[PDB]
């Protein structure tokens, strides 16, 4: 919201059905988010792209350093 200790993005793939939201912490990177996504769908080891208003997403970005908030959108391709 403002004073977010975590942030609760949404998740989401190519596909409209490929579907998750996750709490990522504000100064843990979107790295530990990618894994998270992965493993709840079964990807662990088969890794996907992420992108963020168009930005590619390389894991050593924080949410707070891309300037992200509470319901925000992340998008993954593969």
């Amino acid at each position: 919201t403002e004073t977010s200790q975590q942030l609760q993005l949404r998740v989401q793939g190519k596909e409209k059905h490929q579907t998750l939201e996750v709490s990522l912490s504000r100064d843990s990177p979107l790295k530990t988010l990618m894994s998270h996504y992965e493993e709840a769908m079964g990807l662990s080891g088969r890794k996907l792209s992420f992108f963020f208003d168009g930005t590619k997403l390389s894991g050593r970005e924080l949410p707070a350093d891309l300037g992200m908030e509470s319901g925000d959108l992340i998008e993954v391709w593969g």
